[PDB]
Parts: C-alpha cells; structure tokens; sequence
C-alpha cells in the first residue's frame, strides 16, 4: 500500500444531534459491518466512527456509560478490528459537551480513562480526542488533548494511536496560523498521530461538491506539510472529500500524490464519508450506489 491508513469514515451514530439523547434507528444509526466488509475489500484498512459524547457518557462526562449506545460502539469497532483493519474511535463533538465549550481537562481526562478502558487490549483501535475543536482558546485546545492522552494512557491502553486534532476545525490549511503550540504534547507510548482536515470548496467547510481548482488539495497542505517536517511529527487526514466531477477528481489525486511523496510525515487519509444514512449525500462512499462510492472510489484504486 502506498499510505500506513487508507480508509473512510463510517458516519451516523452522530446524527440528529439535536435530539439528546436521541432514538437508535430514528435520530441515528450505527455503520453496517457488511458493507464496511465490502470496503475492506477493496482494500481501505482504516474506519473513524463518529459517535456523541453525550450519547455514549450522558449527563456528566465523568458519568457511567448509556448501556445500548456503548454496546453498538462496541459491536461496530470489533466489526472492524476482527478483520485486521484499525477503527477510530471518534467522538464527534467540536470541543463542546452539551454545547458547552469542555473547559475542564480533569474531567476530560476522566472521559478519556472511562473510554479507554473499553478498548485497552484492542491494538486496533485509535483514539481520536474530539472531532474539529473551534472557536475557542488555543491553550485549553492543547491542554485538552494532552489530557486525554494521560487519560488514555492511564487506563492501560498503550498500544494504540492516539490522533489528535488542533483548533481551527483541526484545518490543514489553516494549521500553522493557529496550532503551532500543538507540537509540545507529549505521550509515553510516542504514538501521537496530528490528525488534520481538509475541503475542497472554496471555504473548505466541506458542503459544496464544486472543488476551487484542479490543484486546491495539494495547494491547501503544504505547509502543513513542512510543519509536521520541521518539528519531527507525523500527520493523516481525517476528513476529505470532493464532489464527483473533473475538477475535484484531479485535486483529489493531486493532493494524495503529494502526500505520496512525502511519507515521512503523511501516514495517509480518510474519506468523509460512509455510513447507511446517506442516500444521495454528494460525498458518500456507502456501498454499493454511493456517488462517492461509484465515481471516486474508482481514482482511489492506486492508493489502495
Ligand atoms: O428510517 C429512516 C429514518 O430516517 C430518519 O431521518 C434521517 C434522515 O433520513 C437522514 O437524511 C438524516 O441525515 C442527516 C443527519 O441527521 C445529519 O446529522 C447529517 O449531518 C451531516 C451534514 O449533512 C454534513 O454536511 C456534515 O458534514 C459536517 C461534518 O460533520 C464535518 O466533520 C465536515 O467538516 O463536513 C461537514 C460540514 O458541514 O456531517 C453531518 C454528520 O456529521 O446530515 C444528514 C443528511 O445528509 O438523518 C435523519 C435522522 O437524524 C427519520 O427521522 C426516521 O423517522 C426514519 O425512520
């Protein structure tokens, strides 16, 4: 394979965010292992599960777990990890809890011990410490991932990856304008992934299907790039979609070969995204009628 990861998000267990806590089957739904299957087949190796803090921890994030919602974490991240592939444990949650910006490190890290220790045999699994913080400051964004590293590495799960993700919608465009205080995080298992995002459209909120040019991905990572180089870290792209046309296929080509050649810091990219809830989503990769899955996967074959 051309990347360590190359893989897809598996979207879902995070929709209908505004019903908390929310009805499985009406408000979300958790990934279909058959058809992560069938992207297993065609070679991806990596699948990041969104999933709500307040759906698996409700009320207080020190809290116990909600049974059901933690027993579908749990049966889609053995779905994924029992084929050999790794599964990204997400939560997708933009810094905030309730939405409230997560101000407490001490009960982050509490979050972080009660999360890991679900999955601390399971080499497999990466943990992800919060889906795009933004809007606020940048010295509680490190200090909250730094304690969700001590949490993780606290519960005895130290085999495991730990992506991290910076302010600024965690942008890879935007990353050495805000985030370079995020190269003093420290972990004893020295697995510290920085895991950045990146958009095509002119915004790069990721909404529109029109990519700004056939060079806006490879454009929109280099000095990300030379960030990660010059201060000796590795990186992947969590998230990362165009629509199905020309002008995105060849950016999106464009912006993996150069991650190609710069392997010393690009552990590889994730698709956004898969998921059973889709229907005629301009980026879904769900097989088998996906837009994503019919007309981009094809342009993916060399990376896979
Ligand atoms: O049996 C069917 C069942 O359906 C229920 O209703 C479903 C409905 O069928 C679905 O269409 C709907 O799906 C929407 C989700 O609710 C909503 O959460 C999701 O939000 C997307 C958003 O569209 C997408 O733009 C967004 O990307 C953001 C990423 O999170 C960022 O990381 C990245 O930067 O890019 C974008 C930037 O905006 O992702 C979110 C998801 O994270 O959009 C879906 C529509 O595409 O869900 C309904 C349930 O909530 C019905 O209620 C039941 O009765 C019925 O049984």
């Amino acid at each position: 394979k051309v990347f360590q990861w190359f893989g897809s998000n598996e979207s879902g267990a995070e929709f209908g965010s505004q019903n908390l806590p929310g009805v499985e089957g009406k408000d979300y739904i958790w990934p279909d292992p058959n058809t992560i299957d069938t992207l297993i087949s065609k070679g991806m190796n990596i699948f990041r599960v969104p999933f709500m803090m307040e759906r698996l921890v409700p009320n207080s994030m020190t809290g116990s777990p909600d049974p059901n919602y933690l027993a579908d974490l749990i049966a889609t991240v053995n779905a994924i990890t029992q084929k050999g592939a790794y599964a990204v444990v997400d939560p997708h949650n933009y810094g905030r809890y309730y939405n409230s910006i997560i101000s407490s490190p001490s009960d982050f890290q509490t979050f972080w011990k009660t999360v890991a220790s679900q999955f601390a045999s399971n080499p497999l699994v990466i943990f992800d410490t919060n889906n795009q913080y933004h809007d606020m400051d940048q010295t509680l964004v490190l200090n909250l991932n730094q304690a969700a590293i001590d949490g993780i590495r606290s519960a005895g799960a130290t085999s495991q990856y730990i992506f991290v993700e910076g302010n600024s919608w965690t942008g890879a465009w935007t990353w050495t304008n805000v985030n370079d205080n995020m190269k003093s995080l420290t972990d004893p298992s020295d697995k510290i992934i920085y895991e950045m995002h990146q958009f095509l459209d002119s915004d790069g909120s990721g909404t529109s299907a029109t990519c700004v040019s056939s060079t806006i991905g490879q454009e929109r990572i280099t000095s990300a790039t030379q960030w990660l180089r010059a201060n000796g870290k590795k990186g992947i792209i969590g998230e990362f979609a165009g629509g199905a046309n020309d002008v995105c296929e060849t950016a999106i080509t464009g912006m993996l070969d150069y991650m190609a050649q710069n392997t010393d810091v690009w552990t590889g990219a994730i698709w956004w995204a898969a998921g059973p809830w889709w229907g005629d989503y301009i980026f879904s990769m769900e097989p088998d009628n996906g837009i994503a899955y019919q007309q981009i996967l094809p342009i993916l074959t060399p990376y896979l």
